[PDB]
């Protein structure tokens, strides 16, 4: 058993109990295109505007088509089987349902599903149009395709296995991750291995994967939002991922220069006020997609229908995308033990049976002797659950 629903009678956030074999349809199982050509994978629609990918991930880069070598890890028959791909469709699901049981997972995923990326695909500065990067193709029964907005797709590592990020398809001209609008988000991700850490309560932990997504999910949150810090600001670490890691490894940010960060996209916002005000006509309602918009960024309209930023909704929503949704903070909900810093062994790990993983406990289960001192996340003292690769 895997315990998905440990309280109600329904998952709380993915929308169905999938198996990998579960038959096709056109709507939340589905053969699916990303927009390069490759032959369609199956892919599986947790939620509204999130789709995983149970694949290795041979789709993203071009120059990432093979799973071969050229700390990092290689295995290319990781993921080659069903039995794989549906283990990984159910630790990504349970993962999720973790993440969602805490008060900032639902929070964050909220953020997350609001954020759609915004429809500024038309060369025409009147008309809204969505772009096409930001969409899948999904196969429909009778073998027709459909284009999908989405926001976040789950997918397996590409050839190296334990090189995890939050990638997107760009723009020619647009960097749709640092104006405001943002883009569909891909995070690399298996929640069949993780890394261990050192500790002395000498221990050697493993740390707890619901974490580890939780802080590729932050970068997408930055990311769909458009709201990025440039990858060239660097430590060397980017301050991207300083601000992700939160904690006091954040303030290492030069403070002014984060008010400097927080003016720059106050405009941004304020441009794609303007963008909607100036909107006349839509490629594809126009007011709809309006609303649509003034949602996500947190539009004030008059009686005019005239939409503008209030500085407090957006300090509001920055505030909370930038500083409370951290890996440090996902620490303290989820009351696992956790590296100190953003910055030495790999573990193979299993997290869908209930008896080595809960949605609530992760590996320290109550009522065991893995409740405490973090016992659970011992890899000595739960070896069972981790095995040293
Ligand atoms: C976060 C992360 C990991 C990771 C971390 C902890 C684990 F237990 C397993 C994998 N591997 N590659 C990345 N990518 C980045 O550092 C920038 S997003
Ligand atoms: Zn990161």
């Amino acid at each position: 058993s895997s315990g998905l629903v440990p309280r109600g009678s329904h998952m709380q956030f993915v929308n169905k109990q999938f198996n990998y074999k579960d038959p096709v349809n056109g709507v939340d199982i589905a053969y699916i295109k990303i927009p390069n050509q490759m032959q369609p994978v199956k892919a599986f629609k947790i939620h509204n505007k999130i789709w995983v990918i149970p694949e290795r991930d041979t789709f993203t880069n071009p120059e990432e088509g093979d799973l071969n070598p050229p700390v990092s890890y290689y295995d290319s028959t990781y993921l080659s089987t069903d039995n794989e791909k549906d283990n990984y469709l159910k630790g990504v699901t349970k993962l999720f349902e973790r993440i969602y049981s805490t008060d900032l997972g639902r929070m964050l995923l909220t953020s997350i599903v609001r954020g759609i990326p915004f429809w500024g695909g038309s060369t025409i500065d009147t008309e809204l149009k969505v772009i096409d990067t930001n969409c899948i193709n999904v196969i429909q029964p009778d073998g027709s395709y459909r284009s999908e907005e989405l926001n976040l797709v789950i997918i397996g590592p590409s050839a190296d296995i334990i090189q995890f990020e939050c990638k997107s398809f760009g723009h020619e001209v647009l960097n749709l991750t640092r104006n405001g609008y943002g883009s569909t988000q891909y995070i690399r991700f298996s929640p069949d291995f993780t890394f261990g850490f050192e500790e002395s309560l000498a221990g050697k932990f493993a740390t707890d994967p619901a974490v580890t997504l939780a802080h590729e999910l932050i970068h997408a949150g930055h990311r769909l939002y458009g709201i990025a810090i440039n990858p060239n600001r660097v430590f060397e670490v980017s301050f991207e991922e300083l601000r992700t890691f939160g904690g006091h490894d954040a303030k290492f940010i030069d403070s002014l220069q984060e008010n400097e960060f927080r003016l720059y996209y106050y405009n941004k916002f304020k441009d794609i006020a303007s963008t909607l005000n100036k909107a006349k006509s839509i490629v594809g309602s126009l007011q709809y997609m309006k609303n649509v918009f003034k949602e996500k960024y947190l539009l004030s309209e008059d009686t005019s229908g005239k939409f503008s930023v209030d500085k407090l909704k957006f300090d509001k929503l920055y505030k909370m995308l930038t500083e409370i949704y951290t890996e440090d903070n996902f620490v303290k909900f989820f009351k696992v033990l956790n590296r100190k810093t953003y910055l030495k062994a790999v573990f193979k790990i299993n997290i869908v049976p209930k008896v080595n993983y809960t949605i609530y406990d992760g590996f320290n289960l109550r009522n065991t002797n893995l409740a405490a001192n973090f016992n659970g996340q011992n890899t000595e003292i739960n070896n069972m659950n981790f095995t040293k690769l």
